[PDB]
């Protein structure tokens, strides 16, 4: 089998990609931020405290006949930022751009934090990490990828996400047709539960090319890139009047300013990010300050290739018994 859907940012400086979803029986569509950082696929839901709900579309499990509580289960999950939600568990079956699987784990929540309360275009998170972070206890579940892999064409998915434009999110095939010249492989550790994997270098603009390895985490569920601080200050450096501000919480730019490119080293291989791509407008509504697309990961604890550095590539999350990841450029 295979699977086709569309992914669709969820505003104009592509802070996040939506895909639809169908939940239950009869379907339930849910717009979900597909997240390769994380492994929950949780939803808003008839269950979510009111008040922390403000415009999402929630599903409802007594309104679907495939619908089976999980027994005793439950969930917590926090990210990087700060956010988090939790609640219970409900198996259903679920199916993304015509590929189903039944039986999947389908979290839903009782609380959110505020930035998912706010966010009234993320109706959930569908993660597409590996199993081992899955936050479900006392039985850990799986992800739809890996409920959905044995039956797939090939074990595989693609991510191939636009640039303030719609993208695909693909299962079990590689579309020849959605990139350029070849992909280039890479190894992929599963040790810490991410698509981990080591970056050959980097160059800023027209710069030379720096060889040195950057492990990081391919991350579709992140928006920006985290990288290094020698990195991120060589490449603001080339950006006149750019500065890192505490009271901003990273690097600012004028904006006026033409932003050069980044490119990241992938074996031999180079994805080039263009400047635009690190835009991210205004710090506040009518400000003359940007912020910065590319920022430190010194308080982190690890690089995130996230959305500005992906989105510049057709990705492959390749599956296999040793998972390995693939860039081409498109
Ligand atoms: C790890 C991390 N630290 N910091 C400062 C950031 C911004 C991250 C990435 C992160 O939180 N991503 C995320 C957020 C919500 C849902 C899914 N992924």
């Amino acid at each position: 089998s295979t699977g086709s859907a569309t992914t669709t940012p969820i505003d104009s400086l592509d802070d996040a990609y939506i895909t639809p979803v169908q939940i239950g029986t009869p379907a339930q569509t849910l717009n979900l931020d597909f997240d390769t950082g994380s492994s929950d696929l949780w939803v808003f839901s008839s269950e979510t405290t009111a008040s922390e709900v403000d415009g999402q579309t929630i599903y409802t499990p007594s309104k679907s006949t495939t619908a089976k509580l999980l027994s005793g289960a439950t969930w917590s999950i926090s990210y990087g930022d700060g956010s988090s939600s939790s609640g219970d568990v409900y198996t259903d079956t679920v199916s993304v751009g015509g590929l189903t699987v039944t039986g999947q784990a389908v979290e839903s929540a009782k609380k959110v934090s505020s930035s998912f309360t706010e966010d009234s275009t993320i109706d959930g998170l569908l993660g597409l990490a590996f199993s081992t972070l899955n936050t479900v206890s006392p039985t850990q579940q799986k992800t739809f990828f890996d409920n959905a892999k044995a039956s797939l064409d090939s074990p595989v998915f693609t991510a191939d996400l636009g640039y303030h434009a719609p993208g695909t999110y693909n299962f079990g095939f590689i579309d020849t047709t959605a990139y350029t010249g070849s992909i280039t492989y890479t190894a992929v550790s599963t040790k810490q539960g991410f698509w981990e994997w080591t970056s050959t270098g980097y160059a800023v603009g027209s710069g030379t090319f720096k060889s040195t390895s950057i492990d990081g985490i391919a991350d579709t569920g992140t928006t920006l890139l985290y990288l290094p601080a020698t990195v991120v200050s060589a490449y603001w450096a080339q950006v006149s009047g750019a500065k890192s501000s505490s009271s901003v919480g990273g690097y600012v730019f004028p904006c006026s300013a033409t932003l050069p490119s980044f490119t990241f080293g992938v074996g031999s291989a180079r994805i080039v990010i263009p400047g635009d791509y690190i835009d991210f407008g205004p710090i506040s509504t009518g400000s003359s300050s940007c912020f910065g697309g590319i920022q430190s990961s010194a308080g982190i604890g690890i690089n995130i290739f996230g959305d500005v550095a992906l989105k510049a590539a057709f990705v492959v999350f390749n599956g296999a018994t040793t998972p390995t990841l693939g860039f081409a450029s498109k």
